[PDB]
């Protein structure tokens, strides 16, 4: 069964984000888009390392809880996601720690939190809006999602961590994987004379 | 039997620390209340990545060797938990890098050791207050932690590591993830002008 | 079979770095010379963590593909290494951390862009020289390795990280280990006065 | 048998380093001390994260190569320690990072690298004394080892990286683990006022 194995894919892949450092505790949720348009997440109070993979949620495209444990709070966002970007196929949402980290400083840039230094932050996902800080389970962090979904597949949450989205589980956590390792190489470089991508080595990117 | 899969759920715990380098060497270890109220702990000169889960020791409330191998001297301020606070059901105690860190800084605040940036660890932990530096095995640790436990649910040994309680051993060890990662997140961030969670925000999340 | 244990061991060693942090989602490749002169080389949007050996692509000399799924399109540079270094039988190319943050930085030496203060990277590889940077894919950079191939086992590739060759994979696999780790030294180091090795030193290592 | 244990210990204990980042490449050698008197070495271009241990060298005390594949190089100063202290039962050699970039700061001690400011490091081990910069395979890297090995357990090779004895393998593991931790601190804590353990603090500990 097709389903079956995509339950054992976001088990796999929960449990390598885990194994590597990505996930801390319960901290984060997966998610995917079935063939019959139904989501499969990551259910709430649960350790990405020891996932049960018939025990994932399944929720609709209108948010009814149809199967499995009971989803994640962060669903809510999830679906704000999906309905106002019809190319988004599943969402990876971790508190990864560099990521994070960069989500905690004064004088970011909301409309691209990153300045590449690097072209594969920019060929995958482009720009990296912020997200405004706001209570966990608040209706406007959603809302927000809602409004760049359309043009972006990365957002940078205040005071919380990265959201990836991607025509692909696989595709998402590949793509999650280079803005952790991005936000890494900038408090890694810190105030040393970064040797940027000019405007014009980004303009070759973007096509 | 519920005690045997209590046992797995330590060693397999323990290991997940071991192999994502929280536990370092012989350096830690972790105990449970069983259903009967007597503790499941790891014993001493034990690495926690390679345990044996029918040799993990069995001590009473009143501190009495029971079963397995001898239990850890740290087990003596894990009692102490136990007795002073109710709602502990799982103690985990590592000296993990960022968190022992954090504990050898001059002019900490022993009330609480982190000033929150993100909202995690005042949801699930709230104050993490200091516990002055003894020689290890000394009274006065376990005694301090006998004042603090009712109303705290981790705490900072100076000079010495992180000791996190929860209602279950999961729990716990998920609190002692949020808490090494924010400890994390300090180092990281540094010198650097962070936003700091304002208090009004951390009063939307005492609640 | 040899060919059926050289996928195994490509597939075991790729794992190893997947697992430890060395390769970031998609971003990387590996490929080693079979004894009939063919190339085995992992193929195109291939996780390193989980890659199927009998899929591996297989590659000629003169770059036709033969068998196994499409190879990486960083294969390109691949056989210009083969062509210009007899010598040269695997070859391992990873956007690891800090050999990419490495390449990032301004005032970089082109000729060796580590200065030894630890034996091991001279005695095994030498000089590691700067390729410039270009968009990935580009001719050039292929042209560029080609110049450099024949007196020189590791490259440092700019805003996009190391690529070190060996006698065998195994070979090439520890000589990235330790690049990589010398490159982790330098940012840990920082400004901290460094007992660099001595010109006397380093030339009792070239023999 | 209980060599048999004892070489499936020593492959165990290998991997372990190798998954968690304390050994990088071919970097390293482990050994230990047989009932019988005789060695049990990793041999020479070994992968230490996947040993044979039908294959681990033989060595006898006066250095003969029994059986096995090839000893390592380093071996020869495992001997001396050996030798030199009846009390050594095995030897961990590793470059882990934060040690080997330790040994790379001009102004150490070559008394006792590190001071303290954890308990556990001056517990296990006392002193750390540095021993100078040699080739890799100097006759005087033995000769200095020899001197010291009477009255401590571990050592700090400068540009280079630790060599840690103990009574056991899972000793010398452990020790070596906390001296490696306690390295990793001391670069981050950095420039931070650190509390370091007073005298009248390090005396109740070295009883």
């Amino acid at each position: 069964k097709v389903e079956q194995s995509l339950r054992e894919e976001m088990t796999r892949i929960a449990s390598s984000f885990f194994q590597r450092g990505y996930a801390t505790g319960s901290a984060g949720n997966l998610s995917l888009l079935l063939p019959d348009g139904n989501l499969l997440a990551t259910p709430t109070g649960s350790c990405l390392g020891n996932l049960d993979p018939q025990r994932l949620s399944k929720v609709a495209a209108d948010g009814e809880w149809l199967s499995g444990d009971k989803p994640s709070a962060a669903v809510l966002f999830h679906l704000a996601l999906y309905r106002n970007n019809p190319r988004c196929k599943a969402v990876v949402h971790l508190h990864s720690t560099w990521s994070t980290a960069l989500s905690c400083l004064q004088g970011l840039d909301s409309s691209n939190v990153i300045r590449p230094f690097t072209p594969y932050v920019v060929m995958r996902m482009g720009n990296v809006p912020l997200v405004p800080y706001y209570r966990p389970g608040d209706k406007r962090i959603a809302q927000d999602l809602a409004e760049l979904a359309a043009d972006n597949q990365a957002f940078l949450l205040a005071n919380h961590g990265p959201v990836v989205c991607g025509e692909s589980l696989q595709e998402a956590a590949n793509n999650m994987e280079e803005l952790e390792e991005t936000a890494k190489l900038i408090f890694i470089l810190g105030d040393r004379p970064i040797r940027y991508l000019t405007a014009g080595e980004i303009a070759e990117l973007r096509s």
